[PDB]
């Protein structure tokens, strides 16, 4: 257990627990400090830490000590005895809170028992030397006013009050002659400057501070955790493992990069959480090796220590026993000490990954910041930690009794205001970057607001070094994890070995290095004419002395005029916000503009499924103009083209080393050693893949995810500035009114702000999901593949290396050189899949990753789309696409392959995507339009198979071919085995739903089957279990290849590939998504057009057509003529028959050239009666359910309706459309729909039934039924002449 002593500042000096100490940095001169022993080996000195600081620096100035901290200055803190006593009682309370739980008590016990070794690097191996500044510190015994008598004492930790900056707590170690005992295995007296009252503040991005913008946001820290964070550094220093290694250094070559001190891995380990992931496995092992090496030195010393010359009274055995337990060394029955690898591993991991701020916060239910790399806010002052109504030892601020245990409400600034006070900004100093334009307007930007981007030098290149493989050689993995539960329940973690007495000989050698600190300018002026995130956010603010503003979409005007504020919301939102109205209409207006704000913010949930993008926040570019000029042009378009990369302010140069070669050790005659060597080389190869992935994650987290964090914060600020601007306008407009008018204006300012905040929170959630998806996207598509390339290259080089090794050792292996030759082939075959959870256990990160992987659209490894008269891959993996001259492209994403040699597309796929191995798992989807057979060429049509898409590599791969009315999918494994699955449509149907008409194809492959889906429906299945390895990432050639007629061609659209098997459900959805359009289609599936001749088809009367009756103004319905020749293979009904209709637009006298017909458009349905253009009419006064349509010349009669509204009542994909007659555009008076009706005719000579072109009200209710009745007589399709259909 740990005992926390009690005492008051004014208690008498007793030379035991209350002394006059000579601090280490005093060099044995100057005054002494009244120090109090709060626990064994731990002292508290309630005074300011002045070592290395100028007295005037305690005053707030125009300078700062740290570039990344909102520094609070207060020279009077601790300037009175009573203040000193309050500090003591507070420290006592924090220590009690700390030991209030096993984990904290153990942290304290480890620290108390982790006494520094008696000596350092300069001390001979055979000696203990207590006469050094890192081991002994002096206390003055003699009477006041005379240093005549002093005594020495051993100590582990001395905690002082704060230095100039109150909120800048720090743990300092003792360096002597340029070296640090605490960094070389020995350990040394540790010091700390700490302040319990002025604590840090933080707010989570992915969260919300009570979801109240207009209110105080963020959470304040629990000083006990802040203290335990420093105690962890102390712990590392005491055990001499606070080593220095390759640090994370921020890139600072650009004006938008955040400047900060180099960050050592020990700092990141101390914080825990995701931060250890920023330290590559390479550096993790480097640091581990240095510590182990340090411990080897100490263990050697224990085996050689013979005497303590500095203190004759030191009991050698007592200390050897203590140090043995401190470092967990083992000793044989003779007393010989050695390192036990298992115990060292557990101690090391406990100290580096067990005791972390993150782990401790979780255990104590204390909320803290998500990461070391998170924006720092201004600190707040805790009113009274000594008041149990505000802070207790058991629960800190989160007192369940005050209903503040849940959701850390006790630390919430918006909720627990009685616990703290804001700090006077006058006493705060903040490092700012002044961005001046070459003229000159300047904008100040806090350093914290810039992008933190780790420089390439931050990462180790150890992977490029060679490795010797031997029968010995084993793997090396350091899990940045330690089960906190075993630590808390560990029986031998805490020492039970006697703690040596603290009294010793007074120190006489005061040699020590004393740090010297100095402030630097708080403002750094730079020049740039760029208008990026900082300028854009700035343009959204207004001075405090201005109260009348107006919104504007003009960024430039907003910068120029102080009464102009920039807005990235709609033109309409902006106009309404600037609208001035009468008092009686103000409440109405407030409701309107506020509602508009919510709508605008909610556009953050915009979908873009047709472009294969589920979520897109359209206004991000306009809001920040971050990255590559995202404020210009259409952001959504730019994103579809370049993806996540366009939002990055800077594209990092990644460190991706060529993996070093393996040197296999020769073992002539030894069969086992040789075989073991081979195995060890294989496993070692896996360590390389994993380490490479770890190197990638580290860079992603510190160079890319940091940039996206800045963007998320930027959007939070942007949205808030917008709400604030609207709030400013509303207040102004309201206050222009007189008191009398205001009394009659029904406005609730708190409901308004509530409405706004809610809209903002909803927006922020969408933006968070959007950005995280972008960040993961960049990792998976722009980083991992470049590592895979090097790793694959490594595998190859290693492959020949091993086989050649099994070669030179063929004899010594005998009848086995074959068994292990295949062993090598199959091993270097299956590659390591990337799993983020292996490199971090951070919930937020893991969830981001899993979400990404649960989105089928991220499985797209090829997506050919039209852009600027060219086809390019938008999957994000950068496939090279060569479209040759003979291919015809249009902006409808349709491309045509002809019989010409130059009608071809060459696609070179990305070779670094896990596509192959395990069992063949991928899908291919595309739309296709295949022309009808030439009647006089039916034999060749059904006989000649021709390839259209071929993808082979080493005579293995896949292809899509066509033989007449059959489309074929063929696989060929590495051995030559071939399997096929096909879809064949009928060519004897009166009306085919496939011939020369656009339809959707989807082929999926799993280890068992090959399936072909047509328009979402499964059509064919083939068992492909026998098929082995199938190389599918070779070049893809789009080209008609075979014995084709020179008239043969093929149209294709939306070609894409997925590296997984699509479900029937995914396919049906893709089908509906790619079928969608605002316009109607024609019979062939192309967009319906105005001013284009069309024959009419009726889905309810397939074999019927309309013809103007010779004797009357009606359309009689006749039977379609048919294929007349004698081929047994074909049959169809003629399509180019009946009247030639043409659709004319009703509105805008923009003439009659041509155009796209959209749903709900009002039209005139006309047709050609010889040299005249006639029209389709409906007599206005019929009382029956239906009537024959009236066909006549163009004219305007009050007796006939002439306007038609083209409709689409079907919710599912179809090329049919419906035609409605309404009383007039505005009314909701429906006359009926155009269809076909059967009439009975009985005349003097003929008796029979005849069908006529009609209008019926009966259809009105029918088109509502679900599922949609495709057989309804009101379903029509327009058929224009097409080269793909000849009759
Ligand atoms: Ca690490
Ligand atoms: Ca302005
Ligand atoms: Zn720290």
């Amino acid at each position: 257990p740990v005992t926390i002593n009690n005492f008051n500042y004014n208690d008498p000096i007793d030379n035991n627990n209350i002394i006059m100490m000579e601090p280490p940095f005093a060099r044995g001169t100057g005054r002494y400090y009244k120090a109090f022993k709060i626990t064994d080996r731990i002292w508290i000195i309630p005074e300011r830490y002045t070592f290395g600081y100028k007295p005037e620096d305690f005053n707030k100035s125009s300078g700062i000590f740290n570039r990344d901290v909102c520094e609070y200055y207060d020279p009077d803190y601790l300037n009175t005895n009573d203040k000193k006593n309050i500090f003591l009682q507070t420290m006592i309370k924090l220590f009690n809170r700390i030991k209030s739980k096993p984990l904290g008590e153990k942290l304290l016990e480890m620290i108390i028992n982790g006494i520094p070794y008696l000596g350092d690097r300069r001390v001979p191996l055979e000696e203990f030397n207590t006469n050094i500044a890192s081991v002994t510190v002096n206390k003055l015994i003699s009477n006041p006013g005379e240093v005549e008598r002093k005594k020495g004492i051993f100590a582990n930790l001395i905690i002082f009050g704060p230095g100039p900056v109150l909120n800048e707590n720090e743990t300092i170690d003792i360096g002597i002659q340029n070296h640090f005992a605490s960094r070389e295995g020995f350990g040394g007296i540790m010091q700390m400057k700490f302040c319990p009252e002025y604590v840090s503040v933080f707010n989570n991005v992915q969260e919300n501070k009570g979801a109240s913008i207009f209110n105080r946001r963020g959470y304040f820290s629990d000083p006990a955790l802040i203290l335990m964070h420093e105690l962890i550094h102390v712990l590392h220093g005491l055990y001499g493992i606070k080593v220095d290694d390759l640090p994370i250094v921020p890139n600072e070559k650009k004006f938008f990069m955040q400047s900060t001190d180099a960050i050592q891995a020990e700092e990141l380990y101390t914080f825990g959480g995701q931060d250890p992931s920023i330290i590559t496995p390479s550096t993790d092992k480097s640091i581990y090796d240095k510590v182990l090496q340090n411990f080897r030195g100490i263990v050697d010393r224990l085996n050689k220590v013979l005497v303590c010359i500095s203190d004759p009274n030191i009991n050698i055995n007592i200390y050897k026993n203590k140090f043995k337990d401190k470092y967990k060394f083992v000793e044989d029955s003779e007393g010989k000490y050695s390192i036990d690898v298992e115990s060292f591993d557990k101690l090391y991991k406990s100290l580096m990954f067990g005791f972390t701020e993150t782990n401790i916060a979780e255990n104590y239910k204390i909320k803290t910041r998500a990461s070391y790399f998170s924006d720092s806010l201004p600190p707040v002052k805790i009113k009274n930690l000594l008041d149990n109504e505000i802070y207790t030892i058991e629960e800190g601020f989160n007192i369940s009794d005050k209903d503040m245990e849940k959701e850390y409400r006790g630390q919430n600034k918006a909720i627990n205001k009685q616990a703290y006070e804001e700090i006077s900004k006058e006493h705060l100093a903040v490092y700012k970057i002044q961005m001046c334009k070459s003229v000159g307007i300047c904008i100040d930007v806090d350093n914290e607001d810039l992008f933190f981007i780790a420089d390439k030098n931050s990462f180790s290149d150890d992977l490029s070094k060679n490795e010797r493989i031997e029968y010995n050689t084993q793997s090396n993995y350091i899990e940045n994890d330690f089960p906190i539960n075993e630590l808390i329940l560990d029986t031998d973690l805490i020492s039970k070995i006697e703690l040596p007495s603290e009294n010793t000989e007074s120190l006489t050698d005061f040699n020590v290095d004393v740090p010297v600190y100095e402030k630097q300018p708080a403002i750094k002026k730079i020049f740039t004419d760029e208008n990026t995130i900082f300028q854009y956010l700035y343009s959204q603010t207004f001075p405090l002395d201005i109260r009348d503003i107006s919104l504007t979409s003009s960024f430039d005007d907003a910068l120029l005029f102080s009464n102009k504020v920039y807005s990235f919301f709609s033109m309409d939102y902006i106009k309404t916000a600037n609208k001035v109205v009468e008092a009686g209409l103000f409440a109405g207006w407030v409701k309107q503009i506020v509602n508009d704000f919510v709508i605008e913010a909610n556009k953050s949930n915009t979908m873009d499924k047709i472009a294969d993008i589920s979520l897109i926040v359209p206004y991000i570019g306009l809001a920040l103009n971050v990255g590559n000029e995202t404020a210009k042009g259409n952001f959504e378009n730019a994103f579809e083209i370049a993806g996540a990369s366009i939002l990055l302010e800077f594209i990092p140069e990644l460190l991706i080393p060529v993996v070093g070669a393996f040197l296999l050790e020769s073992y002539i005659d030894n069969k086992n050693k040789i075989i073991k060597t081979i195995d060890n080389a294989l496993t070692k190869r896996n360590e390389k893949w994993s380490d490479m992935y770890g190197l990638i994650v580290a860079q992603w987290l510190s160079t890319v995810n940091t940039q996206f964090y800045t963007i998320k914060e930027g959007m939070y600020k942007a949205l808030n500035y917008q709400a604030q601007a609207l709030e400013e306008i509303i207040k102004y407009r309201y206050n222009i009114y007189s008191e009398k008018e205001k009394s009659n204006i029904n406005i609730d300012f708190n409901d308004i702000n509530s409405k706004l905040n809610e809209g903002i929170n909803q927006a922020i959630d969408n933006i968070n999901n959007f950005i995280n998806g972008c960040s993961v996207s960049y990792l998976m598509k722009k980083m991992i593949p470049l590592a895979v390339e090097k790793l694959l290259d490594f595998d190859n080089t290693l492959k020949k290396n091993l086989l050649n090794y099994i070669d030179e050792n063929k004899l010594y292996l005998i009848g086995s050189a074959e068994y292990e030759k295949s062993k090598v082939n199959k091993y270097l075959k299956t590659i390591m899949p990337f799993d983020l959870s292996i490199y971090t256990n951070d919930t937020i990160l893991i969830e981001m990753f899993n979400k990404y992987n649960s989105e089928i659209l991220n499985n797209i490894i090829l997506n050919l789309r039209y852009k600027d008269n060219n086809l390019i891959d938008l999957s994000g993996y950068g496939a090279k696409v060569e479209v040759y001259d003979g291919v015809e492209l249009n902006d409808k994403n349709q491309f045509k392959l002809t019989s010409s040699a130059n009608s071809k597309i060459r696609v070179t796929q990305n070779q670094n995507i896990i596509f192959n191995s395990v069992f063949l798992d991928f899908s291919v989807s595309f739309w296709i339009r295949i022309p009808k057979y030439k009647n006089d060429g039916i034999q060749n049509y059904i006989h000649n198979e021709y390839t259209i898409i071929n993808c082979m590599k080493n005579n293995s791969g896949w292809k899509i071919s066509i033989r007449g009315n059959r489309i074929i999918w063929t696989l060929i494994d590495i051995n030559g085995k071939t399997k096929s699955v096909f879809f064949e449509y009928n060519i004897r149907e009166d009306i085919s739903e496939y011939i020369n008409r656009w339809f959707f194809v989807t082929i999926t492959n799993n280890l068992n089957n090959a399936k072909i889906y047509i328009n979402g429906k499964l059509e064919s299945n083939t068992d492909i279990k026998d098929i082995r390895e199938v190389i599918a990432n070779g070049e893809i050639i789009f080209k008609l290849d075979g014995d084709i007629d020179r008239t043969q061609f093929i149209w294709m659209k939306y070609f894409s590939i997925f590296n997984t098997e699509l479900s029937q459900s995914n396919i049906e959805e893709r089908y509906k998504i790619q079928s969608y359009s605002e316009y109607l289609k024609d019979f062939w599936g192309n967009p319906l057009m105005y001013n284009k001749e069309y024959y009419m088809f009726n889905a309810g009367n397939k074999n019927s057509y309309i013809k103007l009756k010779k004797d009357s103004p009606v359309g009689e319905i006749l039977t379609r003529s048919k294929y007349n020749q004698n081929s047994k293979y074909i049959n169809y009904r003629d399509l180019y028959i009946g009247e030639k209709f043409i659709i004319r637009r009703k509105s805008n006298s923009q003439s009659i050239n041509d155009d796209i017909v959209r749903k709900e458009d009002y039209i005139y349905l006309d047709f050609f009666n010889l040299n005249q253009e006639w029209r389709v009419y409906t007599y206005k006064y019929f009382k029956k359910e239906e009537e024959k349509l009236f066909l006549a010349p163009i004219s305007d009669s009050d007796e006939f309706y002439n306007t038609i509204q083209i409709k689409e009542y079907d919710e599912q994909p179809t090329y049919s459309c419906q035609l409605l007659f309404k009383k007039d555009e505005e009314s909701t008076d429906e006359i009926g729909l155009i269809g076909i009706h059967r009439f009975y005719e009985s005349g003097i000579v003929f008796e029979e039934y005849k069908d006529y072109f009609c209008i019926s009200k009966w259809y009105l209710k029918e088109v509502k039924r679900k599922p949609y009745n495709l057989k309804l007589g009101c379903n029509w399709q327009f058929i224009p002449k097409d080269e793909g259909w000849t009759e």
